[PDB]
């Protein structure tokens, strides 16, 4: 019984949203551009090492209207979308909730594993021949988790050429570094990674690379260790490739913090049938560009192997820990916290049984060789950012002011029109600011903003829904950001720590980047309309539409002329009622400020707002109320002509156009 | 005919209850981080020798909420699981009821020892069967419970670094100790074990170490000891790792307490066809230690044989020897009554007839082998604990109170409907406190508790079940534990001398600790509500629920507006509904302390309790009774809000929320 | 539910395949012929060391076609059948999957032994049925391998006659060689052989040669071993052909890499009543060739014996054993991908309790006394390679490419209705070759395959097939070798340094060998016509086929005018049929090389290809697809002419053309 989303339910499925596929294959295979500091401009010659955390690669993207009628031509406005490309983050908490994390089934490595225990193992322990000891949990996340930190190495290595390189290998070890010094990569004021030159751990009996090694023979002993156990035969632990892999993966385990790396041990393992080989503890010049691209390539096959050949999960888990390196730069002065609440992937600590002996499948393009895989990455993350986005804005605005003398028992206050009754918030400002995991927890359980997403998100993943979905939900639930009195003043990664201050104290909590590019790219896109072709527009109506609780964005017939003459075009009067009593009209903007209007006058000094050209804040609440308004006409005509909106972005997908929404007709 | 019965044995079987192999392999790598003591904190450097009684291994655990519409932030609480980890008790009784201790068959040892006889040509009297049946039993009990407290102080030693520690049997054989001084890992006030250094049996014509021998010739007269006798091929009793591991066996047997050493002696006999290799007492350093770990091997694998290849009796056997050392520690006031009453084992001397030639079946994740086998053990016991306080708080929380004049009224005379008529007890003071075991016993045996508990246990367990709910029954009804008025503060192990007495005079003896832990682990939960995720309160109904002797603990709202509203949210007002005489509404206490309700006020003016989060005590038993009270709000409709809740507990196993419960 | 599945099931069980019996028999006398390098020509006087890893016996086989009126003369072709023969390879593997390896059982063995040891009254310790069970289980399998072995390098240096022999046994026990030098019949570059002369272990007390000894002693007692037990009588131990034998094995298996000498340890212990003989290693030459036959017999009955009098499973890990020296080589460009994935025999160490007293079945042919064992060997390797082709290439020729847009576009992206749509595979060249494993391994599980290949080998071996179809769905589905995009010209053994890139860069993956030799064994054949006698084409229709995706081997008319005629005789040109604009006639070629067809000309001005006589490749695909074209003649009725065809192979065998098929 919701008109509204039964509607909505109909549309979706009329036209189904682009799977994520096209994404991929747009996305795969183009260079950036050109990358610089996002603030200003970037130097002669890179530095020594990575040591501001601005840098962005920019993607541009213009719109240009066009219209005759009109006194002077239109300024064009530059739509771009920018990469963190720089900055770290954690990603990984310990919460769980019943769908966040599933363990993988040990069905095709029990058996293998069991038979070639019974067979090598000295005949005096007696006969196993019980396949049902060999029970584990089986979660081998953090492997590719770790994976994919490594791959984000590689990428921003090579997208900020710096000055003098090292080999990836010798950055990621570090070998000639100081004391306590930053890796050459990653060495800023925000920069957390386990600084000094890495140590090789011990010099043991039984000894495979960086991991514990236990072998099956006759006058041996065997007793599995307690972490992971990774069984493969003694022709591939001989093998070169993979003890890099191995040796590169333990590498990039060390520089996590001290206390992550204290919450996550590095339990790896291997056991075989033939003689540890000593560890090699690569050191000075030893592997090189081509050796760890092979090494990379075994690892990855490994990987798949422990998965089950799954490869739709792998890729996530690999893409959520590239994702601590490379992110979207959020696009209004807000301060861009939709992404913060989004990040999450829950996790255990690595265990199971594993066992290895070839391939079983050949993907043609996994994520770690497609040019780039940094920006891969974080597109992969707004394709979703923007799609929760669409969900949130479903109802409306969804405000949160600030008001001095606040009831602190409620905080609900009915704003007026284009804000329903459950959201609009307000708190006090004097005391801490609120911690903004009150707010869309309750926005995403309803079941408006709960369907809508399940079908979305079904169809842009298709059968590997569920894990994302889940997953997001649990990052929403424990989320520590909070509503902040600042802005990010559109050149900066984080607030300036300084004063900057909100033009109405307010914050719109639901607003992360502009929906044209939700458009651009298929994905399901809200409330706002798109801008692409020529419009019949009708002023006297629809700014009618707009004083009622609208929104400008919607109303492109507004700021075409905003300043080019909608002056002498339209008048507003209070009102003209043959009848009962000749009362006086007002308006109130998102302030509390109610200044009337009683004559007669031309619309350009009753409201005056600022002109950015074709491209206004969508879910800013110019006004809230007004009642009492005319909206005389001054020209026979010209207020019923056409207009004409060319936006080209780089990144237009296959199909584009052709996305559901239920933005007014 | 009993309708909730059929209900709660209806929904337990639809939903089945965790195995207990979930458990076990949840925690076999578990790595714990504190280790402070349970007061206060720890000192720079650890001491040379364990003294203080109060350490404890803290498996911390974290629950914050949050009250979606609104801008408070209520402080995250904490569910300290704390494991004592210092103090010596007996678990240990000579006394059994029918079905607690059982004798493993000697199916498959006398035919192999026949046939070795015979091939060996010893001249032996009368077939070996018989004298089997009633010479010498098979109850090979005692060796187990050995191995148990062997590895229980190695783990107790190990965790608790003493700032120069020698070896595992450096400090176990009592070298360079004073004829007076106690054994380094344990030294303190009422420790368990005998001090001085231990002395070796005197060295006689044949010896296989720290025990007997006796070695079968051809065509020569064969008699057997009196105790046990475990024949070995030859290739074994020449083993360094097997005497190693008999006379580790032998130490820990001769360190337990003199009286305990003169009622279970440790009485062992090698039989084989060796030369006898004599008794090798270690005597200086000289027990590396992976010597020491091979002799664990070997010992188990002995050890497993000897229990007819079971390695879940022997299991359980192993966990309680361990207890004596690591026990499961309380999360209330007055604690120290379910784990203090569900402790002993039924045991009798160790004899029969054992043969290992070689093992047979290789158990791939021993005990001995886990991260720490001390938090291994202590788990299983609180999970035997937790179920059993569910089944207990099946039909009320059981109070028992001290109020002077006792003799002159019956029961039921203070406790309202709250307190199921039926289990509230008083005793007068002026009598020293009475024997839990007296109500226990009484409580374990009614038809309703029986009848859930028994399937519980075999749900958890299964085959194996009915020996341990034979042996907690056995244990609950012999237990000499007082319900003593005093209070333990919670911030301790052992009960301080001076304390003061408990709220209300009141003890509460179901209580062992949270249930959103069984909850957590997939076990049996008690009648709770599980704070788990989104909650949709109603604070008007929630409050009336209350005030009618429900617990608090279900009232959500209630607890997460305890000091953030519930001042301007909800007033009280006396019931003016009929034409009637108004009459004074009140309400009752736990302590009979009638409050009259006269003025309409806020709720906060009438009504207090400590703020928890909402991690409040489940039973608290806050209000008796009520009569005559309306509740009207004064909020312009906002006292209908949602919660989040957040528990991300390190203990949490594979069936997350998927047990049973009473209240879903 | 699927027709052609049941059509081919129906037509297989209505003609039995071949029994392996007649392949065996028919190959017992095969005298070879060619002894000449693959590449060049035998020089003058053979070499003193076997060096040049490039020889092979060739097997030559004619066929020459014949145009039925007409005085055109085909020059005759020629089916290069060669075997690999001085190239060293691994097809040992410890990995199995449940019906790979079984355990022989000791029914007819333990018995005996224990009379033995009752009779002679040793004194040993437990019954000896579970001790074998635990302590020791029954696998001989190792000890027929290095038989296998050692017959092949007997073979081997037999056929190349290196200009001055010694013996057999003065080739492998190398004396007279450095302490580098590489043993006389195995020097080359990369070889598989320990170097040096190979070192007796030291004398002990009690050996019956290069192995330990046991004697079982009246009333004294016996303890076993920890490897395997052969029991045998008194009067063998002091035989010479036995103990030659144990020495011969002996020298085997310390001849093979270092690396497999410590997984696969040789580990044997000779029991018995008599006095130990005491190793008396040969040193000079005092091991001449009817000796050597003498101890070869012994040791075949010695495991006939132990494999339960059996001879099949034998005769397979004997030949199995084999396959490390003589191999079948490809006939194709991109070969050795099929013999490459099929050679692995999953094993487990040697160990178990033997009795032998005397043998009991007379096997009247055993392999080492065929004319050649390397030949016969190899035979059987290319028979089940060639049922592995024929299952392969049962829903079209599977190819594989290297597009460097590969990501881009999905597959199916270049091949036509051809290439059956699931069976074309890509990759782009950036990364590195894929492994062909992923390939095989989706092709084997496909019901359709599975249920085809089952019966093939059931057919052909019968109760003994399992362990064969287990062992090679095992092997395929364990294999390292990647699909390198590099060719390898046909005249070479192992692939040249520096050969040039494939035609297209397709490599196709079922082509092992010619199907024309699958049918004269009177196997299982894929779908190509057997050309074998009289045929009557008809070059429109037939040539109408070929550009519907169709394999130009199965156009005879085509193939046999090739270049005598087309030029004069068909002519090609676009289709005119309805009033729609016209349109230019194109095809595609396999390369995605569209090629347009606009004005009419004579065939060989629009396609060619090199004329092999008849013998063209078989799954060549040469033309994906093609649409709007039209064939006309231009000759006066002599378009239908007939063919003869004649193959007189020198390896026919009595179901000459028998065998099941797709297409008759």
């Amino acid at each position: 019984s919701n008109p509204r989303l039964t509607k909505v339910l109909d549309e979706m499925s009329k036209k189904p949203c682009v799977n994520i596929n096209e994404i991929r294959k747009m996305i795969r295979n183009f260079q950036p551009q050109f990358i610089q500091p996002r603030n200003g401009n970037r130097p002669n010659a890179q530095p020594r090492t990575v040591d501001s955390f601005e840098w962005v690669v920019r993607i541009q993207s213009t719109v240009e209207t066009q219209l005759l009628g009109a006194t002077n031509t239109v300024p064009q406005q530059t739509l771009n979308l920018d990469i963190s490309f720089t900055d770290d983050s954690t990603t990984i908490t310990p919460a769980s909730i019943p769908g966040s994390i599933s363990m993988l089934d040990n069905s095709r490595h029990i058996p293998a594993i069991q038979s070639m225990i019974q067979n090598f193992k000295a005949r005096y322990l007696g006969s196993l021949q019980d396949t049902a000891q060999l029970q584990s949990p089986q979660y081998p996340q953090l492997l590719a988790y770790l994976f994919g930190q490594l791959i984000a190495i590689k990428d921003r290595l090579d997208l900020f050429r710096p000055s003098n390189p090292l080999s990836l290998a010798d950055a990621l070890f570090g070998f000639t570094l100081a004391q306590n010094a930053r890796p050459r990569y990653d060495d800023h004021r925000h920069a957390k990674a386990c600084q000094g030159p890495l140590v090789i751990p011990a010099a043991t009996n039984s000894d495979c690379g960086p991991c514990g090694f236990v072998q099956i023979n006759a006058n041996q002993g065997l007793t599995l260790p307690l972490g992971a156990c990774l069984f493969v035969n003694p022709e591939t632990v001989n093998d070169q490739s993979f003890q890099d892999f191995l040796w590169l993966i333990f590498a990039t385990h060390h520089r996590m913090p001290n206390q992550m790396q204290n919450n996550w041990p590095f339990s790896l393992n291997i056991v075989s049938t033939c003689a540890a080989p000593g560890r090699q503890a690569p050191h000075a010049g030893e592997l090189t560009d081509e050796r760890v691209r092979l090494a990379l390539d075994t690892g990855h096959r490994i990987l798949l192997s422990m998965f089950n050949d799954d490869e739709e999960t792998l890729r996530y888990y690999q893409r959520k820990g590239i994702e601590t390196m490379f992110r979207p730069c959020c696009f209004y002065t807000e301060g861009g916290l939709l992404r913060k609440a989004t990040r999450y992937v829950s996790m255990v600590p690595l265990n199971g049984l594993y066992y290895y002996n070839g391939a079983t499948s050949y993907v043609v393009s996994p994520i770690h060789t497609d040019a780039h895989p940094g920006i891969t990455a974080a597109i992969e993350s707004f394709v979703d950012i923007m799609v929760l986005q669409a969900v949130f804005s479903f109802s409306g605005p969804k405000v949160v002011a600030a008001k001095v003398n606040a009831s602190q028992i409620d905080a609900a206050m009915v704003f007026g029109p284009a804000v329903a009754e459950g959201d609009g918030f307000v708190y006090d400002p004097l005391r801490p600011a609120p911690p903004l995991s009150a707010f869309y927890t309750e926005f995403i359980h309803r079941p408006a903003e709960q369907r809508i997403f399940q079908m979305a998100m079904s169809q842009i993943y298709g059968s590997h829904a569920p894990l994302i979905i889940a997953n997001v939900i649990n990052s929403i639930h424990n989320c520590k950001t909070k509503i902040v009195n600042n802005k990010l003043r559109a050149t900066f990664v984080r607030r300036p720590p300084g004063a900057p201050h909100l033009k109405a104290d307010t914050a719109i909590i639901n607003r992360f980047h502009d929906p044209e590019l939700a458009y651009a790219l298929g994905i399901l896109a809200d409330g706002i309309a798109p801008l692409d072709g020529s419009h019949e527009y009708n002023v006297l109506d629809e700014l009618d539409y707009l004083f009622n609780g609208g929104d400008i964005r919607n109303c492109f017939g507004l700021n075409a002329l905003n300043t080019r003459g909608l002056g002498q075009i339209v008048h507003i009067r209070p009102k003209r009622e043959p009848g009962k009593r000749p009362r006086r009209g007002f308006y109130t903007t998102l302030d509390g400020q109610v200044h009337p209007v009683t004559q007669d006058a031309p619309l350009d000094e009753i409201y005056h707002w600022r002109d950015h050209g074709n491209l206004t804040r969508p879910y800013s609440c110019h006004i809230l109320d007004s009642q009492g308004l005319e909206f005389a006409d001054v020209s026979n005509g010209r207020s019923r002509g056409k207009i004409l909106v060319v936006v080209n972005s780089p990144l237009k997908t296959c199909a584009a156009y052709q996305g559901p929404s239920f933005a007014p007709k």
